[PDB]
DNA sequence: GTTAGGGTTAG
């Protein structure tokens, strides 16, 4: 007989192996840590209000919950809770498993896991529709940020289409993005070598200023290195700068993104399937920008 | 086994 127990987070006790739901109040897409492992950190809340951050770790990086946004509802199986500085954290356990949900009331409910073999019940089906009904009050909505938004200075989320990339000088990599909308100040642009830059030139060319330049950094890099033209991905607190004096001590105006090292409020790249509802949305307005340039 | 242990570079 399987059943499996899911423990309310106020209920967790150093020691243990225990199942939980929650809700994505905070995350980090899986990144490369100095260790063995690739590592996604999560904090989740519930009904209770209490809050579980999770160190989560895999050699697999498709077996980290494929979290696409704060909000997102996650079922984990085998997180070990323990104690660290006097601060109970979760962490993954042998066998560790997890589905991801939408958290929107009213979305399709379709589980998202490398897993091949899952339990799925409508036990489940119960506890996420009543996360989405807490969540519904008790969190913000989820409000997708197009280029022609962006202000000065500001860090968010870019869901785009990768369409060129170029290496700069090894500590820095460069991607070209487009979301379909303008930015209201022209992008930067990173001085490329000739035959560097890889992807469909003369499409970038014809866009002009539908593109953006994105130069990523340090641990950034041998992931942008290994992203695919043509796919969509969410670019996580990517930072706009607006410059207004050149290399050359020159007054103008452009506006320069950057993503910075390190991983502190989930900087990072998540490559977005076709299957997520916000590229087909995206998909659109890319055909739409297309028509006219 | 370690990793990381949320809380913005400073290019």
């Amino acid at each position: 007989a399987t059943n499996y127990i899911y423990t309310p987070l106020n209920q967790l006790k150093g020691g243990t192996i225990v199942n939980v739901y929650g809700v994505v109040k905070f995350f980090k897409p899986p990144y490369l840590s100095k260790g063995t492992d690739y590592c996604s950190v999560v904090t989740i809340v519930d009904q209770t209000n209490v809050k579980l951050t999770c160190l989560l770790f895999s050699g697999n990086y498709e077996a980290l919950p494929i979290i696409y946004k704060n909000g997102d509802i996650v079922r984990f199986h085998r997180l070990k809770i323990q104690v660290y500085k006097k601060e109970t954290q979760g962490i993954t356990s042998s066998g560790f498993a997890s589905l991801t949900f939408e958290g929107t009331l009213g979305a399709p409910i379709i589980p998202r896991t490398s897993s091949k073999y899952f339990n799925f019940t409508t036990e489940d089906h119960k506890m996420v529709e009543a996360l989405r009904v807490w969540a519904s009050t008790h969190m913000s909505p989820s409000t997708l940020l197009k280029l022609c938004d962006v202000q000065p200075m500001q860090y968010f989320d870019l869901t785009c289409q990768l369409l060129g990339k170029a290496e700069v000088d090894g500590a820095s990599f460069l991607l070209k993005v487009w979301d379909g909308t303008r930015t209201p100040f022209p992008s930067w642009r990173v001085l490329i070598q000739d035959l560097v830059l890889e992807g469909d030139l003369s499409h970038i060319h014809r866009l002009q200023n539908l593109t953006i330049d994105i130069l990523v950094y340090d641990n950034h890099v041998h992931v942008a290195r290994s992203l695919k033209v043509g796919s969509f991905l969410r670019i996580y607190s990517l930072h706009t700068k607006l410059q207004s004096m050149n290399s050359e001590n020159q007054t103008m105006l452009s506006l320069e993104f950057h993503l910075h090292g390190g991983t502190s409020y989930g900087r990072g790249i998540r490559v977005l399937p076709e299957s997520n509802s916000d590229v087909d949305q995206l998909k659109k307005d890319l055909e739409s920008a297309n028509l006219t340039a």
